[PDB]
């Protein structure tokens, strides 16, 4: 439970930077990251580099007692690297190049700009990774951002084809797995093969699946020759990357294997504005704090893909630039959303930025000061999340190191699968389904009551879970369906689980694919539906509506919810349970209940706006809505805030 | 009235071919469509070729009786193909080229892909043109689909400028028709006209109308070549083409010159969902079968591009792949659909596809069995109308060809003009103006009076009709003017009738033009209005709203309808009358009931959602409606069904 | 499970009489109801008889096999009668006679009228009661409709004054229980004391209590006069009333312990037109069959006061006269209301009437018969049930006396208490709450959720039921709290429970007064509000909204329901649970679906418009709404029906 900040000394005068670092000190920040736009600065011309600034700032830095987080400078290269390298430029599905003049203009897959990086990461890594100032590295800056994981230059072909081969050894294999009999689509070797962009029509999904597939490996690929130097020349340094709210381009989880935290970047105010996922009832209700799951849904997942670690890199601390609409946020809003990250077991909430930039792109984007060094509403807030955590600490009898090391696990796991998003956005079939946002209305559910919830990859041990729900696992792997076979606890499939291969293909046996030797059942075929049609469900647990996914399904199991022409929607018995249309709300949280029931977990429905979670024996309730209400747990005891939670309002109790 | 059904034996291994065959023909399918997409399949790589596959297919198919249309495989030509020839990829309105990776990637302009084709269809047709199994040939398939016959390569505009030099002979003619003076667009030869894409604003309208003319010419010329080939090696066969519902970018009527059938894929599903034709409520009312008149609108179209002779060639068996939201239908709908085709006089109704694919790009697109073979809903709905029509046969005492033979045409006739059609989409004048929707929602009242209807083109002798409807006859030839001044029956004229002439200018008269002689009116100017603004009819003939186009008009005819300012609405007397605002379906109604009355036809406001076609003596009757309705045809005895037509169900009488 | 039909003679020529009854007899009706509005026939003029009329009648009833229910003529006496007792007339709360020229024109306080009823009760007991034909007695007629038991003439005053003397002894003891001292009310005797009417404001609720409970005992001793003399002069007969719809104004339970039967009279379409009890949407939804709980409410009710034995007097066969809207029934709809009673256990339906009359009041309510004498829907749906009764008695092995000896308790038992009912009418404290309303509503979700209900008194044995709810058991006797004490279910005691004393006072310790020994709260006060604030309900149980009534409550109970002010809304543990505030629909079910689980009752939520009832071994579905859905139960074949359920229809199972 500790406090950071994202600074650039690179962006003030020098006789700035002591006042900074001791009003860091004072606020209570521990961390501060430096470094990842400054290429221009440290090399403005080829060969000339300038090294002092950074040798000055990491001394003043250290002399404070301030921990720094370095970033590779590699999001934003300089004009004179692009001209020479024309090759490293992305293009966009159109087909247009993606320019200089913003941030992020590369392709991953260009091995002319990597061997830069190379260049570039080995210099700093060998100046400064046993700096006794650097704690960490963070690897260049929001991968992915602008859509910029997907390009469609003549470099990312080339890796298509390369990878491609190495996949599926001959075109011959290529053309059984894609199916390309369909429409004379047949390769007679790799480099027939084109991008899948700017085709007359659909492209095939098989293709657009592998691309997808090719071009997250690439980032993987980029990232690992980082890595690589930084474990070579900054042993015992946390290397981290910053990761982005609702962004599934590619896979974070495999990217994490190489590093050693999960970080992500939360702005609850920009999301809650910008996402379509979000009705127009809750853009307006929760316009100054977010949504209650914008940050908890993405801290659980990203603490999965830290294997337990968890930051968060850049937290939003006043109104941001980049939604459509950009409100302040409510007062309290930002101890509000440290809370909430610590709830979730993050070591580190970082602020972004430390002062307003008074130039650029970003300078209506608020930090913990204004332009003019003036305090701005999120240095108080932070000065006094620092005061409650020494209180908590205190309360509790534990040092700092080992609030840090409270149990963060929840007993209920939801199985979020990059490859399966990928599919179901490929052909989502109905437009109004999505694979994001069915997890997130299912996680949400678990929320509303009272959850504590792990996001696991689908290769995660399942036996530390009670409940395990697997909202659309589109792909099972064999081992996959073998960990299912021998799993102890409840297992929840939900609709479209088991129902692609590997190839993008429907599994001979139909879906459920390899799920039904557990959940013996049989998909005949799908009713995808507008948001204007919702047909009634009933049954033994519960009444409603389902909406968007349909699956009209033979089976012998119980039957727990069906529709009114009596088709199942919810199946099962002892342990096992398929869902087989999106199911409302209601219905999902009744479905929960029940099936936590039979897992030896509680549930609370939770008044409209609160949010609670555990970390071993301290609970942390949290109100999003504008009105005060109460939460009193059972056995417990106040340690901080009180019984009657404010709007925007934190309480933390301790179990007796 | 026969049963079909599209099949890809090259999708499945050769052990299920005769099992596949043999199930067809329990079902009652006696036409089998294959090879349409098997280019990739024949001649993986150039030169090489494998017939076997297809020599044994039709062997199969013949030897259970199975009479095949077997299809050029045109359509999708193989990626050595494309490499070869890069000249014939078309080039979408914002300049890309639409690449490999899907169906129909080139452009009909491309002369060295017309080659290629040649050589293709000759192989074929030397090959198969007189095998025992080939009752019929499909050409390519699905022309246009896609938005592919206007393309904007160096080929279609090398087409182009020939194709201008043929129709005005000098550019000083050409400049003359299109107003060239006019923002001093004057060309100085052929050779300087351009694409109309990519202009700085509004091309010239006979520009862009010359263009749509010559794309169509393309399609014309493409199609040609290949019934020229098959009329020399395959002398007897059926040769068809499979049209599209809600497509008119080129000229169906021309095409079909060259053509033995029309034939038509119909998809009510998924054109009800995607269709901006249809409101929200329609939407929502006719989820599961598809708007009433969405296939008999097109049934009609095309059994005129047919010169008589209609099939189905793609008949939805359930739920697609290709609309954004994709229902599954009504229990009983494929019966509904197919009886509703019959009803039109198709000779034929062939579903699609025969099994499921695992797949590809329609990988959801159901078919009469699911992807593991077992039947799926289709099967059984198909297997129900073979033996209902032998009922229908034995009652009515007719053969299957005698049944075939009944007379299908209509006594009122609709016209439309696909040249008008390009005109109005070139310039609508008001945005809520589209010349389909107008044809089709004057069709819809036509049809909720219970009228049986002919859509003609404007070259169609007139004499076999009472009652002619020229719903926006933008410009009339002086043949047509000829043929409407000797017409004995009952002329309407809808707005914007006779306002153009050939080369895009308004008529020395104004408008209506020609028509002015037979119809002595003049149309000062247009009020062109927006959806929210709807002014009040009143007149002898009813009283509602007119929308969207309001002709200013003076005249000495009397008047049936007007608005409040007293300007005419409708006009005229004995058997001529002209409509100059777009009056809203209550006044359609009233105006076609009265006109039909003038004819000496009877007229029936049919229950809502209710539909009735005549054959000589048989009276189909159709509920697409979700409840029970009572219709009972006068001096008439049930055949198939009952008085009480179920949702979704058909009812079939005989007159006494 | 028998039919019975309510026939006038005395309105058709005698001509009439035999075919009448062998008609009767063809549809299967096996008892028939004569004489309650026949005293002008029978005694036109004082001591002028006529008898010859009814011995005929009954003679042809008997030859037919019918047995007959007599009517004792006294609803209605002749103008004569009237004329000579004056003091025999009621008036109402405006002080106004109610006259002659309708029925029901009398005061059950006239001591006068009660001497004549006497006369005329025994000269009909004596003539009739041991005729082979007379199977039954109805005394009078819907005691109580129209008004009729509160009567504010000179009759009523002198009886209130000797029964308050009865309950009281002095008038010092009843003004210390109605607390006079308030507004100096205090009484220096009996005969000081007024009726409770034309008061200048409200007047005291205990005098306007004892006042209902004077009047209700007027009732109960107007029929035991009657009971009494039917007892001596026809032993052996059944001894019935015809109690009514959504009527309450006497105690039904204590004239039941007179009485061997309880029948009451069903009007689903009319009670659904007329009640304000019913929604908006209610009685457009369930216009033509009623609301799904109208019948089984009253089934159980009555079932309760008859201590097991259940008639309906009075189905309704068509279109009725008297609500505000008169729609015909649905298709099936008397089939359904038939079948409905015979799932609660009724022995017999009687329809009514026979025939239509041409003339009087009720001219246009319908009966079996047109007024013309051929049939209406009615006589083809009772024929059908006959036939469909002999189907199910034959299917599961029984007799006809067997069938009706099936067992009809439920296992859920509902506690309804006149009392509790005029106390809570009295003073509603919100004018949106009613007593009958919130035990109809919380009957509805129990109903909802699939369950077969016992509605019982009071004073009822508790050892058959597992779970028992008091809506709102305002006065809870030492004797109740006694049974309560002891009761081994499930207790849900709801808001107002225990509230007054049996003086109408608010107990000592506070409300929930008895009941707080075993359930230990304090209501402290009441928020009474309207229908526009609906304050917000969550906790471990669910979430949703109260509405009407808010008890503000002090408990250390485990709270299952709160509000967001953390109020107790249901609270409870082990076997024992109390409601403060009147929660929605769903957290009825909700809450209902855990007491039952508490209970080792199953629950399920049934299709809307669907219900279930079980007598032994038999299941009885039914679907009130407009469109099919399947109902099938677990370990059951099928007897009668469908399993898909079409409007308006039924389907009866046995277990396996
Ligand atoms: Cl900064
Ligand atoms: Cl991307
Ligand atoms: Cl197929
Ligand atoms: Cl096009
Ligand atoms: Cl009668
Ligand atoms: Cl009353």
């Amino acid at each position: 439970m500790k406090l950071g900040v994202c600074y650039y000394p690179e962006h003030w005068p020098k006789s700035r930077w002591v006042e900074d670092a001791q009003h860091m000190r004072r606020i209570g920040i521990q961390y501060v990251r430096v470094g990842e736009f400054s290429w221009s600065t440290i090399e403005p011309t080829p060969g000339e580099l300038h090294w002092e600034w950074l040798d000055e700032s990491l001394d003043i830095l250290h002399s404070q007692g301030l921990k720094v987080i370095l970033g590779t400078p590699t999001a934003t290269p300089p004009k004179w690297l692009v001209d020479r390298h024309p090759s490293m430029l992305a293009k966009d599905e159109a087909g247009r190049v993606r320019g200089f003049g913003s941030r992020r203009h590369y392709t991953f897959a260009s091995l002319e700009y990597r061997e830069e990086c190379r260049r570039m990461v080995t210099m700093m890594a060998e100046r400064y990774g046993h700096h006794p100032a650097v704690a960490s590295w963070q690897t260049d800056n929001e991968y992915g951002c602008h859509d910029t994981v997907l390009s469609y230059a003549e470099a990312d072909l080339a890796a298509f084809r390369l990878w491609l081969a190495e996949k599926y050894g001959t075109v011959e294999a290529l053309n059984k797995a894609w199916g390309n009999v369909f429409w004379s689509m047949d390769y007679r070797s790799f480099d027939e093969i084109e991008l899948p962009n700017l085709t007359v029509t659909e492209a095939n999904p098989s293709h657009r699946l592998d691309f997808q597939r090719c071009c997250s490996d690439q980032v993987v690929a980029f990232n690992k020759l980082q890595v690589d130097i930084l474990r070579e020349h900054s042993a015992g340094r946390d290397l981290v990357h910053n990761y982005m709210g609702f962004f599934t381009a590619f896979d974070h989880h495999k990217v994490g294997q190489d590093l050693d935290v999960a970080s992500w970047d939360s702005y609850p105010l920009g999301s809650l504005d910008k996402e379509p996922l979000y009705t127009e009832d809750e853009k307006h209700t929760y316009l100054r704090v977010g949504h209650p799951d914008a940050g908890a849904f993405h801290h659980d997942l990203y603490r999965g893909c830290g294997n337990g670690r968890l930051w968060i890199m850049e937290q939003q601390p006043g109104p941001v630039n980049w939604a459509p609409h950009n409100p302040t946020p409510a007062d309290g809003a930002v101890r509000l959303w440290t809370w909430e990250a610590f709830s979730h077991g993050a070591e580190l909430v970082s602020y972004f930025r430390w002062r307003q930039a008074p130039f650029g792109q970003e300078q209506m984007h608020a930090g913990l000061l204004r332009p003019d060094a003036q305090e701005a509403e999120a240095a108080k807030e932070a000065t006094l999340v620092a005061q409650e955590v020494k209180v908590l600490a205190e309360s509790i009898g534990l040092d700092a190191d080992e609030l840090m090391s409270l149990p963060s696990a929840g007993k209920v796991a939801l199985m979020f699968d990059y490859d399966a998003c990928w599919s179901l956005d490929i052909q989502p079939q109905s437009r109004a389904y999505r694979y994001f946002f069915w997890c997130y209305r299912m996680y949400e559910a678990m929320r509303e009551l009272g959850l504590s919830v792990d996001i696991v990859p689908s290769n995660a041990p399942l036996d530390m879970y009670e409940l395990l729900v697997l909202p659309a696992q589109a792909h099972i792997t064999p081992e996959l369906q073998n960990r299912l076979n021998s799993y102890q606890g409840v297992l929840l499939a939900g609709p479209r689980t088991g129902s692609k291969t590997e190839t993008y293909q429907i599994p001979e046996n139909l879906a459920p694919g390899p799920l039904a030797s557990l959940l013996p059942l049989t998909v005949e075929r799908v009713d995808a539906l507008p948001e204007h049609t919702q047909p009634a469900v009933s049954g033994r647990w519960g009444a409603g509506k389902l909406k968007h996914w349909h699956e009209q399904i033979k089976t012998e199991l119980p039957c727990l919810l069906k529709d009114d022409g009596g088709n199942p929607v919810l199946m099962g018995e002892g342990r096992h349970y398929y869902l087989g249309s999106c199911i409302d709300n209601t219905l999902l949280k009744a479905s929960l209940a029940k099936l936590s029931e039979v897992a030896g977990l509680s549930t609370y429905y939770l008044p409209k706006g609160v949010r609670v979670r555990e970390r071993g024996n301290v609970i942390f309730a949290f109100n999003y809505s504008s009105n005060t209400v109460v939460f009193e747990p059972q056995n417990a005891e106040l340690v901080i805030g009180s019984m009657c939670l404010g709007a925007a309002d934190v309480a933390i109790w301790k179990k007796q």
